[PDB]
């Protein structure tokens, strides 16, 4: 019994984070086989934030102007490059603790653990959704730039985020590991603002299905409602729509605990209207929509 | 900026965790150097939960009654000795992966980092705190027990907890690696009352100095308290003494924040005394006592 916000093992990550450093800037990097990938904006400087042309920069450097330092030793580079957003610093020394790894683009919603980093050295890990602004709620602070987001696939690691900035807003932004942001944002000191921050409503499901699987169920009403008449209830409080897959998805749990989805849809709908009059559910005076469906059969099955 | 319920890297505690089977009963352990730590419960069967006799089972059982699997390899059991509550099996074999570890029996109010196991597979980490009445509000499922809490100090993993059982209230009770639980409980299917729990004053102080330091400054008064008229408010809401130590350990963040404890134990009253108003800090709508000064300090600073 119990449920709480889970990372996963980040033992196989640990040993592909290194230090990588132009000048002053020293942030980290990701060592796969005979490639370290690191955020581009390595190569600027305090004058190039403003309106950096990332080209243009690249070229006054070479191969030998990355310190690419791995656990106190060091690595030849054979072949810089620019994938958008991010480097492919070719080392001769190819990593000997190289995981199955994939890249993927994850979806808004989807979760991932994230190994904050500083200097190359696994610093602590905690979970994270893409929220549906393609911003990451983190804890990052100065040189965390390279951190990694991953999911753990049986024995292979699917790396899906790479950090590289903070917003005025103090939330996070980053790419994929082919270096596409997330979102609409630029690695350029301007002036970018997230738009509306909804809520995940299809995780909000599952965390309560988790909930009434612990025993704390006192939420479960007396009603049901419609897709339609719920989402229309959704929009007002800015919560994502649901669809059809989203109730497909919901499946499994509504299986278990013998709750149909539009019933927990009904108990929702009083809660977002009615607030929590001063309770709890799984010791959080809100709703949580940072565990995805995946997330809660994992942690209430195995 | 930002603030979130961290945990240490596990990757060093994975190299550590083993399965351990006798008779039916499949459980995590410790492999350290050449010795295998597990709750001695992993001798017992459905007929001996009630009441079981740890000396008249143990006895009954030798060496190759352990089967001690590390991944897919499996481990010559040439030793067994009872420690209060935890088996230390000797095996052949010095673990390679061993890193420079400690056993530290930690203190109510104490966080640290849980890996929770199955089959002795690493299935996933949380940070998780010793509450006042010496439980845990973990994440554990039928085959965690004798996954272990540990804190990480540059190189040297300090392990604290190891899991053993669930309460019939769905809190976990475990004891330190030298068998001994936290709290009055027993390795036993019997009635067992968890204390009622308080909340742990000095890290809903650090919570507030982490929140400060984020940009949330609402909660904070133009008013200030002793100890003393602190505390009479702290015992009212059923949470933890305040003390000079705790004080003491403040500093840091009173320094950085330039706000003196005081101040914030006049903030904290107020939120106590008026609630929260439907308001929330660090995006949660109650106040959160699972962070230590420690804990924001390293993810602050
Ligand atoms: C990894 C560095 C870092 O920690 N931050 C950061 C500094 C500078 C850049 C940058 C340099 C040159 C050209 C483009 C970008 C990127 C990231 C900071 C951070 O994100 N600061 C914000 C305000 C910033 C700086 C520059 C451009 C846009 C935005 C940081 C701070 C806290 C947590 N994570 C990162
Ligand atoms: C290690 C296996 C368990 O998960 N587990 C357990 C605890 C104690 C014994 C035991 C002790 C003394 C003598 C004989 C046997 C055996 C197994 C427990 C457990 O059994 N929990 C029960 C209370 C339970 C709760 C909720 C749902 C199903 C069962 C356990 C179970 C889950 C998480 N941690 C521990």
């Amino acid at each position: 019994s119990g449920f709480r916000k889970m990372a996963f093992p980040s033992g196989k990550v640990e040993g592909c984070m290194v230090q990588v450093t132009c000048g002053t800037t020293t942030l980290n990097g990701l060592w796969l086989d005979d490639v370290v990938y690191c955020p581009r904006h390595v190569i600027c400087t305090s004058e190039d934030m403003l309106n950096p042309n990332y080209e243009d920069l690249l070229i006054r450097k070479s191969n030998h102007n990355f310190l690419v330092q791995a656990g106190n030793v060091q690595l030849r580079v054979i072949g810089h490059s620019m994938q958008n957003c991010v480097l492919k610093l070719k080392v001769d020394t190819a990593n000997p603790k190289t995981p199955k790894y994939k890249f993927v683009r994850i979806q808004p919603g989807q979760t991932f653990s994230v190994l904050a980093c500083y200097n190359g050295s696994p610093s602590g890990v905690y979970q994270c959704a893409m929220r549906p602004n393609f911003t990451i709620k983190g804890s990052f602070l100065n040189g965390s730039c390279g951190s990694v987001g991953f999911n753990i696939d049986y024995d292979c690691v699917s790396f899906c985020y790479m950090h590289h900035m903070e917003l005025p807003t103090g939330v996070h932004a980053g790419t994929d590991l082919e270096g596409n942001f997330y979102g609409p944002f630029v690695d350029r000191q301007t002036a970018q603002a997230a738009g509306t921050d909804t809520t995940i409503t299809v995780n909000v499901l599952a965390w309560l299905y988790a909930a009434v699987i612990n025993g704390d169920r006192w939420f479960l009403n007396r009603f049901t409602t419609t897709l339609n008449d719920f989402n229309l209830v959704a929009m007002k409080y800015n919560y994502e729509p649901l669809t059809q897959d989203h109730v497909d998805i919901l499946g499994p749990l509504s299986a278990q605990t013998g709750i149909a989805v539009l019933d927990m849809c009904a108990s929702l709908k009083e809660l977002l209207q009615n607030g929590m009059n001063g309770r709890t559910i799984l010791g959080s005076a809100l709703l949580e929509d940072e565990f995805t469906p995946f997330d809660v059969v994992r942690q209430c099955s195995g």
